[PDB]
């Protein structure tokens, strides 16, 4: 059985030509609205949230960990290094790496977070520790973006990611200083203007993390504070049947516009 919300999302999916996954959690009453909410999708750069959160968790017991400088070598650079390239043969702290990964989607920064956690499996272990049984990170940047249909590597479901994003930002999977820091980072994101944010009222505060990959994969996950109302969490994942498909951030904006009706 479908609601009008799910019917609108299905029509958007049909017009888009791809596969759309949506999960909305309304924290006023803990209700969820799902569309393909238990299907796996490639996370691409939305996985940077889990990596940054895992480092934040380590910092709860190592109080100066975020200020620890990490060396950036020429050989560390990968395909998209807008911040890290300014620090070659220098350093970035774990806080600076987290901010670069989250707010600019820097892939060298993400790889340093993964390395701090002992590899992709360390990010997955953190997910399991906070109750996320679905997330899996298998690869570093940039190979985590291959986004092959049917491949479970580097995937999660919309429901699982929405639940985790809620617990990380509004709940207490992290300590208070750390939860607030993650919110500060997400709110300052620079890459999200055409994605979920473009489908919501400008008066709503949004923290989000985008992602992109092969198969035209176009993703965004967000924590949202509507005016006068309890906050929401929204995941919008989108992937397409052909490898060379173009990005479709407009589909995410359209999904957000649908979800916002009545909220
Ligand atoms: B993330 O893992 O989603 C990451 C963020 C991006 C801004 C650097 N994405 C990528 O590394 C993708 C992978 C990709 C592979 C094949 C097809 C499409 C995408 N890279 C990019 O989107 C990209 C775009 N412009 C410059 C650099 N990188
Ligand atoms: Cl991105």
């Amino acid at each position: 059985e479908t609601s009008a919300v799910q019917q609108k999302l299905a029509a958007l999916e049909k017009s888009s030509g791809g596969r759309l996954g949506v999960a909305l959690i309304d924290t006023a009453d803990n209700t969820q609205v799902l569309y393909r909410g238990d299907e796996r999708f490639p996370m691409c750069s939305t996985s940077k949230v889990m990596a940054a959160a895992a480092v934040l968790k380590q910092s709860e017991t190592q109080k100066q960990l975020l200020n620890q400088p990490v060396e950036i070598k020429p050989a560390d650079l990968v395909n998209y290094n807008p911040i890290a390239e300014k620090h070659v043969n220098g350093t970035m702290t774990l806080a600076e790496l987290s901010a670069a990964a989250l707010q600019y989607s820097d892939n060298t920064a993400m790889n340093k977070l993964i390395a701090q956690l002992g590899g992709p499996g360390g990010v997955t272990a953190f997910a399991r520790a906070i109750g996320d049984e679905t997330f899996r990170l298998d690869r570093t940047e940039p190979t985590l973006n291959t986004a092959i249909p049917g491949d479970p590597r580097d995937t999660t479901t919309p429901r699982a990611m929405a639940q985790t994003l809620r617990q990380l930002t509004l709940g207490h999977a992290l300590g208070e200083t750390q939860r607030a820091q993650l919110v500060t980072w997400l709110k300052g994101n620079t890459t999200g203007a055409a994605s979920i944010r473009a489908g919501l009222p400008t008066s709503w505060t949004v923290g989000d993390k985008t992602g992109s990959g092969d198969y035209g994969t176009t993703n965004d996950i967000a924590v949202i504070w509507p005016q006068g109302r309890a906050p929401l969490v929204l995941v919008t994942y989108f992937t397409q049947p052909q490898q060379n498909a173009e990005s479709r951030r407009d589909v995410l904006a359209s999904a957000a516009r649908i979800i916002a009706e009545g909220l």
